[PDB]
């Protein structure tokens, strides 16, 4: 199969990173809806590296307000193993999560492969706050903070965070479809000069211009792999709502599939994450099911899957 | 009245082009919603030519895979010659459906009188599957392919369709609202090389830019007869739930009322179908009138109804 | 704190400019969801000035089809000399409504301070009916035509209305989200060539070039303060359902927070009205409550809460 369909399944079923259970049965329903045996009837060489094992870590004692610190470091470091073995295997590394503290290990991961990496960021929130910015202490609203070069001496000693090393610049992240941003992370996103879209610049320009400028942004000069790290809150609740974190006046169902749809026609695609799907928190079993669908949908047109029709190159008239 | 809004209303109950029962009363709820009356009062001459009798063929084998052939070739030669009489006197042939099959009796009547028409194809599917390339067998999702010139050739001799001669070349039909196309279909699509707005365009160009191109391209050259084929299922669920080929991520209420409203400010509507609506597959009473209403307004817009407003030529402030 | 930021409060509950009963309980509940401690919390400057006493004007009789004609004329006095009031004392005008037959009070009140002020009108409807071409006799629908200057010798002698002087100019207004225009309105909208952006042009140019448009045919001759009347349903009703007169099709939760983001953005906003809200026309409580959440949220956006996110000017990294 093409560069584009070439893919490496990872399983994070892992919830540490923020408060709400169930976020960890993520890959589990993921993998019930029969999303592996979907990306093979795309043309896909799918690779199964399986469900991560998170020990439990006793006596997990929190760094000053921050929950979980040596969980989710290990959780992290253990996925940012997995992620670079994937990589070193000329495959796209796919996270099904699991909460989005995981991107910690997911990009770091990739980077040891890929150092010239973009990131493209679907999310309602910026995830960029510090384990000194941070309000409710969960590291799922933090991954962005360890990875930026520029953050480096803003991060103090956490536990379990001393094998991060900083792989992406400030220049080399874009934000899509943002609307739930704290103050330090605001901040941040403009004292950094970090590009980001905003739900307010989604309605501007139209997810049409968004993407355009996003590729352009961090393709411009020369082809770069592409690493997208897609949380299902980044979409309006009404599609994804079994989720942590929902936030009203989202992304809809085709501007989700819109922004996949473009970066898989670049042929860049290296990384993938699709995290935040928590099948507890669904307030009917439908809700569960429109969550999990929304998230197969997503993940299927970022390897190929296209609204306008998919054909093999046979004579289908002949 | 004015030519456009000038109609000559044809009921179609028939539903064996597809397997799923109840698209035949369709003609029927549509008069219940008082679609007649709402016309007449939007300054319409509206000629009632009743529902057309669709007689029961008895010992109607299938054709290889393609399910009731001899029904679905009579239905459609009956509108045909229907829809040809009501085009002859200066009337706009409004065909209540009914299932998308009917669409070569409509178009194939249309063109007898107006050879030099374009089609503008409202729906979620292309309905481009050829008798041969068909998974399901199902002609509903075949009326595309007879009416093709480019396609001669390839169409077998199927019972019923003898009358059946391709009036349409593939630059004479836009699509849109594309979001479920088979591979055969998309094969077809591309290779013939057919101007389409699939859900993936909608979201990069607007409903704005995308009525803006399909207008330019079908009466650019020259003021040409408008033929629009709408398929409720165009239109998102969440707007025309009882329907029965449904997929998520549709055109909205608003954009399938622009598409309508800028098709009857062109002054070239000549031909207009109200396809699939099903009264017997919504899951709620609430969804079935939710279907027939948004039908309803899509077909208002077509003949004159405004949102900015509507405005008789007198003085109302004398 | 900012000019821009700088509130005082004025609670309208006033219901006789319609016949649905509930739209009198808007201040209350819109108080009760927190509004003024959310905008506190906003570095906002909150005064209250508490609900206006509308002594009951019994034996008011309608002048000829127009109902309550000296209530809706005298609450609309009284809110006149509220507005002026607070605007004298260097406040935004924030008028908890309540029916929009009160922005009459509200517009002539705010312009005998600022007689250059320019309105921004979101609804569903134009509210132009004069007097004498309204069909209802509802006051609501009838605010405009009471207010613009071209419309002068056209507005018949209705009791509790001698005080009205026509402040403003056909134009100095612009209407966003209409899609339910009368015939006598869409006349009067066309024929005094009032700017008007209907569900037709949001859909033609994106709510981003309809914002660029309505602020530079506003403020591009000169910068003159700005004046929102925000009638919940212009809106749809999968946002505010708990309201007199909902319409299917209606601006998005996104559209009304980047019209109300963009008007803060100027720093000119002015006089705000936030009207419609009924209290007891939820089918659902939860109708009540989504209704109430949209119209604070909208009203937080017109305040300086952008989606992006917010920061004070400290360091959060020190
Ligand atoms: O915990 C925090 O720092 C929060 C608190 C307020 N709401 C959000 C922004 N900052 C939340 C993070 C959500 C993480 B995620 O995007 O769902 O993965
Ligand atoms: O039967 C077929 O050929 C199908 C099978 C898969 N889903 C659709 C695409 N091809 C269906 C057509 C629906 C027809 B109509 O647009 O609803 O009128
Ligand atoms: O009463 C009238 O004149 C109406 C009658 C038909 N529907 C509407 C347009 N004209 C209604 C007004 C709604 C007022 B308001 O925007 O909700 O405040
Ligand atoms: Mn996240
Ligand atoms: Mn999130
Ligand atoms: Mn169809
Ligand atoms: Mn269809
Ligand atoms: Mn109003
Ligand atoms: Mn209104």
């Amino acid at each position: 199969s093409a560069k584009s369909r070439t893919i490496g399944i990872i399983g994070a079923p892992f919830s540490k990173g923020q408060p709400r259970g169930g976020v960890e049965e993520g890959p589990t329903v993921l993998r019930k809806a029969g999303l592996l045996e979907k990306l093979k009837e795309q043309e896909c060489d799918v690779k199964d590296y399986g469900d991560l094992p998170f020990a439990d870590i006793p006596n997990d004692s929190p760094f000053q307000i921050v929950k979980n610190p040596r969980s989710v470091g290990k959780a992290s470091e253990q996925l940012a193993g997995k992620v670079a073995e994937v990589k070193k295997n000329g495959r796209i590394s796919l996270v099904l999560g699991g909460d989005h503290s995981l991107a910690i290990g997911s990009i770091s991961g990739h980077a040891r492969v890929h150092p010239d990496l973009g990131v493209i960021w679907v999310d309602a929130h910026t995830d960029i706050n510090t384990p000194l910015t941070t309000t409710s202490g969960n590291l799922h609203g933090q991954p962005v903070s360890f990875l930026l070069k520029e953050l480096k001496g803003k991060i103090p000693d956490v536990p379990g965070f001393s094998w991060v090393t900083p792989c992406i610049s400030a220049k080399d992240i874009v934000y899509i479809g943002l609307r739930d941003v704290d103050p330090g992370e605001h901040y941040i996103l403009k004292t950094l000069g970090i590009k980001y879209f905003s739900m307010t610049e989604v309605d501007r320009l139209g997810i049409g211009k968004v993407m355009e400028e996003t590729l352009s942004y961090l393709l411009g000069r020369k082809k770069r792999p592409i690493h997208l790290s897609f949380d299902v809150d980044g979409l309006d609740p009404s599609f994804t709502p079994a989720t942590g974190t929902p936030v009203v006046g989202g992304l809809t169902y085709r501007e989700g599939l819109y922004i996949t749809e473009e970066i898989y026609k670049t042929g860049l695609l290296s990384g993938l994450d699709i995290m935040e799907v928590n099948p507890s928190l669904g307030k009917t079993p439908e809700e569960v099911t429109r969550t999990v669908n929304t998230a197969v949908a997503i993940t299927l047109a970022c390897f190929g899957l296209a609204r306008e029709g998919n054909h093999k190159p046979i004579d289908y008239l002949n």
